[PDB]
């Protein structure tokens, strides 16, 4: 049936800045909740300002001396830090910002009252767009996250469910979470990303994780190029398997949206309809679901693709017809919800992608 959905935003996360030039803009995820109010999907759901997560949420996951340094580390002070500064690879794909803190305590937040929200057993389904920071470290930032929002709900999530499955469909591989979970079988991380020469530079299929976690982390690496149909070919299947072998309690899903067609830093060639395909698919499961946010750098896009799924999560058809918003105007020349993909080559045969396939399907023949 339809599900109870709860969404998480503060109108504070628009006004936070990474600089000039940096890829990274949180007014992204202001573009989203305002596109998504003027297609009137606040009628169906229920929208909460999260908390600002305290250095104690925080240090649930990462040490004491990091979290210390985020929440001291200023532009004005930033010269007596510079060797801090360096150990926690802070200062240039992180810089520091004004308000750096404050941006972290909102995107964790929104993620953490999400689980509480799921784990209370008071919605089905909960959404944090400012939220998806996966690639967050133990101690160091990474790739523009400080903070590793995914991996504290998760630590929330365990409270009350013995299994939970991330699922993450960003373009990237999501290490952060891997790497946290990569010894337990209490969190299987599923991640699908382009691999070869691109950022972070993990998530091999080999990568299957260890100890405890052997068979419980699974990686499908991609090619650049594909395409809503090569995608929708493996996501399903792989997904459908996963669920009936590793029977989850919960799941987290990260739809960062640099997997679209026409990203600024991405090189794949999905539509917001391919993209949405993954939510669908998940949501059939029926089971608790935190849908978190990524990165995405073409932000109309972004916009688009994470007010859609909003809408899917709330099975609420909205027209392809922009409704009038405060960033009209990034949506031109079209002004539609729905994006084409582009003519960019898909390097991704089928082949490859049922040979991928077929070795995930005999790794996860190694579960209880
Ligand atoms: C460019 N790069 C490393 C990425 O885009 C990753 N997905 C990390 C990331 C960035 C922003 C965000 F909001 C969530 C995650
Ligand atoms: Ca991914
Ligand atoms: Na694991
Ligand atoms: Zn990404």
């Amino acid at each position: 049936g339809k599900k109870k959905v709860c969404y998480y935003y503060d109108g504070d996360i628009g006004n936070y800045y990474y600089g000039q030039g940096h890829p990274m803009k949180p007014h992204r995820i202001r573009m989203t909740h305002n596109l998504l109010l003027n297609y009137g999907l606040y009628r169906k759901m229920e929208i909460y300002r999260p908390h600002k997560a305290t250095a104690e949420e925080m240090t649930k996951y990462h040490s004491d001396e990091y979290i210390k340094f985020l929440r001291s580390i200023r532009p004005d002070n930033m010269s007596e830090y510079s060797k801090q500064m360096q150990r926690f690879n802070v200062g240039e794909d992180c810089p520091v910002f004004d308000g750096l803190f404050e941006f972290c305590q909102l995107s964790t937040g929104g993620s953490v009252a999400g689980a509480v929200k799921l784990n209370r057993q008071q919605t089905d389904m909960a959404v944090n767009w400012a939220g998806g920071l996966h690639h967050a470290k133990k101690s160091e930032a990474s790739g523009f996250c400080y903070v590793n929002d995914i991996v504290l709900a998760i630590l929330e999530l365990l409270k009350y469910h013995q299994r939970v499955l991330y699922i993450d469909i960003d373009i990237h591989h999501g290490d952060g979470v891997e790497e946290a979970f990569y010894t337990t079988d209490r969190v299987m991380t599923v991640s699908f990303h382009k691999y070869g020469e691109y950022f972070p530079g993990t998530g091999d299929l080999r990568d299957i994780g260890a100890g405890k976690g052997k068979y419980y982390a699974v990686n499908f690496p991609m090619r650049d190029g594909i395409d809503d149909e090569s995608y929708g070919q493996i996501f399903k299947p792989i997904i459908s398997k996963v669920m009936e072998m590793y029977q989850p309690s919960a799941v987290v899903l990260q739809c960062g949206a640099d997997s679209l067609s026409g990203d600024r830093l991405g090189c794949f060639n999905l539509t917001v309809k391919g993209h949405a395909k993954c939510v669908e698919v998940v949501k059939t499961f029926n089971l608790p679901l935190l849908m978190l946010g990524g990165g995405g750098y073409t932000i109309r896009n972004v916009a688009r693709c994470w007010t859609y799924e909003t809408a899917v999560a709330l099975d609420c058809e909205i027209p392809n017809e922009l409704p009038y918003n405060d960033y009209f105007e990034y949506f031109g020349p079209d002004f539609k919800l729905h994006i084409s993909p582009s003519n960019m080559t898909n390097q991704n045969t089928p082949e490859y992608m049922e040979k991928i396939k077929q070795r995930l399907f005999e790794n996860l023949r190694m579960l209880p």
